[PDB]
């Protein structure tokens, strides 16, 4: 009950790393806990000692304490998304082997449907970040860059972070071997990028509009064109659909590849050459 009492704050507690964080929408933005401005993650001197983030969490009214992650220290952090059930038991099978597996300080996501894990060891060369699977659960590992909400509610009493060697983790992550993300943040700032489908809508209709505008924004690169895609709101199941010897997705985008007279150059930068109005919003 008693959050200064658990093993793994006392061990955490000897980072001036702490910040306190606020919800804000959908999101847990972290604040410096002595002046109750945003907090950057990689500025050492926005954080605090853990006496500090309990101050600012009263002075300044936050949802709770974070704690930022750095390469110099020992702790890697293991988020394990929507994976227990409303008595907070765990419900993905995944996650209970991890927890098996890996046995060290864990606590309930401040959501309630997630666990966090913090373990002293280095994540393995060849895994991702984040592993999603198909019932909604994900796995997300980091070991520097962000910060990670401290709740102190502890799960299976498992209070004390431990050194572990964290090979294992590769039997639950996804395994690894202009740019397209720039090109997204092109296109919505130009107002290029689709919202969701609304009832009612020809979703096949929005498809054709959105793969008109990849076809300019891409430059016919019918590879770039279905990778950025399917990271967009109008992707479903139908897209990769046998139709006619091919999928629906190809026989879309080739004919928006055919249809697009123009291409963007990002060496030329010529915005004022795309055929298309913005979407309106």
């Amino acid at each position: 009950h008693m959050i200064m009492e658990i093993p793994a704050i006392k061990a955490l507690s000897r980072y001036a790393q702490w910040v306190i964080w606020k919800k804000e929408r959908d999101t847990k933005i972290p604040y410096n806990p002595n002046n109750g401005k945003k907090a950057s993650s990689t500025d050492p001197l926005a954080w605090g000692d853990i006496d500090e983030a309990q101050a600012g969490l009263v002075r300044y009214g936050a949802n709770g304490l974070g704690f930022v992650l750095t390469k110099s220290d020992p702790f890697v952090f293991i988020d394990l998304d929507h994976v227990l059930d409303e008595n907070k038991r765990v419900k993905c099978e995944w996650a209970r082997q991890l927890l098996k597996e890996i046995k060290s300080y864990t606590e309930i996501s401040p959501s309630g449907d997630g666990l966090h894990v913090v373990v002293s060891g280095k994540l393995p060369d060849y895994i991702k970040h984040k592993t999603k699977f198909d019932d909604g659960s994900a796995l997300e590992v980091y070991e520097s860059g962000r910060y990670m909400t401290i709740t102190g509610e502890v799960f299976d009493g498992r209070d004390d972070i431990k050194e572990l060697d964290l090979s294992i983790l590769g039997e639950f992550a996804e395994h690894k071997i202009l740019d397209d993300e720039a090109i997204i943040d092109l296109m919505k700032r130009k107002g290029q990028w689709p919202d969701a489908p609304k009832d009612g809508d020809d979703w096949s209709s929005l498809d054709m509009s959105f793969a008109n505008r990849l076809a300019f924004w891409c430059g016919k690169d019918i590879e770039r064109m279905d990778r950025i895609f399917r990271q967009s709101p109008l992707m479903r199941q139908k897209w990769d659909r046998p139709t006619a010897g091919s999928t629906y997705g190809r026989i879309t985008l080739k004919k928006a590849c055919d249809f697009v007279d123009s291409v963007y150059d990002p060496a030329l930068r010529n915005e004022s050459d795309c055929p298309f109005e913005p979407y309106n919003e």
